[PDB]
Order: structure tokens, then sequence, then C-alpha cells
């Protein structure tokens, strides 16, 4: 089997990518979004305190005759921009694309945090990092493509995210017509429960390539390039007036600029970010400062290769019995 589904920015800046899926029976279609570092299937329902739901649309498992709750399991999670979630659990029919899978845990939310109520067009997330990062407790549950691994054609699924634009995430086949060249593949470390890699090194603009292992997630529920403070510091320096602000949280650049690429190495090839895809904007409406899209990963404790590097290449991720990763340009 195969699945397909575009995926839609949320917002003009990519903020997020949401895709829709169909839980339960008859569908109940929710957006959610797709998230290469974490490991839960969650969404908000008829379950979710009435007053963190703010636009969003619920799953009402009472009227899925296919739901089944999960007797005596809950789940807890929080995430690395310090937003947060939990609830109990349901099993149920989920389709993405085409592609179904019976008996999906699907974690239904009894409360999530401000961020989460905060954004209306995100129903909940579709975790697609490794199954030990699972948080159901005391029976650890499988991610929606683990469930679905062995029916796949083959044991993969792609992200070929938009810049400004809609994509496409696919199950159990590589679309040979939506990249340019060849795909690239490099190893990946599951110790962690991530899609952990490492790059070869970077450029910026049209300076030198340099050559330094960078380790780091495949992070696709993360908006940004979080790379280290000395790689990001040699970025922001081609830019006239930029600067680090600790008010405002990060690299900041006057909307003025013309920005630089950034170019990150995959084994001897390389993936080049315009620099289009680093301008994320005024920091406040009406502002003349504007936020960067490469920020250090200093105090997070990892590098994450976020959407503004993602979104650059067609990423393969290759759910094998030994996992790597592939980066094409496109
Ligand atoms: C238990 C699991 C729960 C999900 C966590 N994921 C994250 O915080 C994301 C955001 C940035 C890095 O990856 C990882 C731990």
């Amino acid at each position: 089997s195969t699945g397909s589904a575009t995926t839609t920015p949320i917002d003009s800046l990519d903020d997020a990518y949401i895709t829709p899926v169909q839980i339960g029976t008859p569908a109940q279609t929710l957006n959610l979004d797709f998230d290469t570092g974490s490991s839960d299937l969650w969404v908000f329902s008829s379950e979710t305190t009435a007053s963190e739901v703010d636009g969003q649309t619920i799953y009402t498992p009472s009227k899925s005759t296919t739901a089944k709750l999960l007797s005596g399991a809950t789940w807890s999670i929080s995430y690395g921009d310090g937003s947060s979630s939990s609830g109990d659990v349901y099993t149920d029919t989920v389709s993405v694309g085409g592609l179904t899978v019976t008996g999906q845990a699907v974690e239904s939310a009894k409360k999530v945090s401000s961020s989460f109520t905060e954004d209306s067009t995100i129903d909940g997330l579709l975790g697609l990092a490794f199954s030990t990062l699972n948080t159901v407790s005391p029976t650890q549950q499988k991610t929606f493509f683990d469930n679905a691994k062995a029916s796949l054609d083959s044991p993969v699924f792609t992200a070929d995210l938009g810049y400004h634009a809609p994509g496409t995430y696919n199950f159990g086949f590589i679309d040979t017509t939506a990249y340019t060249g060849s795909i690239t593949y490099t190893a990946v470390s599951t110790k962690q429960g991530f899609w952990e890699w490492t790059s070869t090194g970077y450029a910026v603009g049209s300076g030198t390539f340099k050559s330094t292992s960078i380790d780091g997630i495949a992070d696709t529920g993360t908006t940004l390039l979080y790379l280290p403070a000395t790689v990001v510091s040699a970025y922001w320096a081609q830019v006239s007036g930029a600067k680090s602000s600790s008010s405002v949280g990060g690299y900041v650049f006057p909307c003025s600029a013309t920005l630089p690429s950034f170019t990150f190495g995959v084994g001897s090839a390389r993936i080049v970010i315009p620099g289009d895809y680093i301008d994320f904007g005024p920091i406040s409406t009406g502002s003349s400062s504007c936020f960067g899209g490469i920020q250090s990963s200093a105090g997070i404790g990892i590098n994450i290769f976020g959407d503004v590097a993602l979104k650059a290449a067609f990423v393969v991720f290759n759910g094998a019995t030994t996992p790597t990763l592939g980066f094409a340009s496109k």
C-alpha cells in the first residue's frame, strides 16, 4: 500500500504545516501537524477542557463506531517550545492520503497548553519519530508509520515541504518526479528516539564550504533551523545590522536586508536554503526589525534541522531495519 497527502502552511510565514487526517467511522477529518520530532498522535476532542478549545475541529470518539477506549491508558507530553498536552487514549481507524491503519492509538486531549488553544488551525499532532518516544502509559503505543510499515510497498515516508506553498507527505514510495538530481543517503542514530544524523558542514552565501560535523535531528514539527552558536554567528555576521536580541529571544535583522543563502552538507552533497526562506518577518506588527530563521541551539541541547532546512529539500525517512535519511535538491 501507499498514501499521499498534501500539507499546507498554516500562515504566510510557514510557521507550521497541516495535513488532513481521517479518524473514525464515519470519518472525522482533522488537520494535524506531522511531527518527525515526536511520537504521539494526539487530537483536540470532545474531552478537551472547553475553555481550552478555540476554533479547532474536535474528534468525538462517541460518534465513531470503530472507536474503543484503551482502558487505563493515559498520556502527557511536553515539547521543546514549552507547550504541552495530556489526556486519555482510544484506538480507532486512521487514514492519511488513502493509507489506512486500523487500531491506531488516538490520544484524546483533556488538557492543552495556551499555545495550542491559541492556534485555531492545528487540530493535533501526528508524531513520526521513533515509537520509543511515545508517552502512553502503562503500555507504550506505536506511531502511525510504525503501524503502517509492514503493509507499505517500501518502509519509507517522504517530506516535501513548500516555501510559502503546499507540499506533500508520501508513505510507502519515493516519487522520482519530485526532486532533481540524486538522493544522498546518510546514517541515522535512533538512540535518542529521533531521526538524528550528522551534517558534513555549511556555507554562508557564496562563501567557502566549512567541513565540520554537525549532529542534529530532522524535525518537521520545528519551524526554524537551530545550529551551534559559532555557525549562527557566522551567518548573521553577513547581514548588516543583524544582532542577537535577548529581549526578542534570538537574532533579528533589518527588514530592509537582502538575506544570504545558507548551505548544509549531506555527505558530499549540498542543500541550499535560499535567503528568503530565512525571513520570518516583523517581530511585531509594523516593526522594521525582522526575526531570523536560523537561530542558536545553545541551551536547547540539540541541533534541529527544522522546516527552514527541510523545505529546501526532498527528504526521505527510510524506516528499514537500519534507518537512514535521504536528501535531494528540488
Ligand atoms: C518524550 C519525547 C516527547 C517529544 C519531544 N520532542 C520535542 O521536544 C521536539 C521539539 C524540539 C525537539 O523535538 C522529545 C521527547
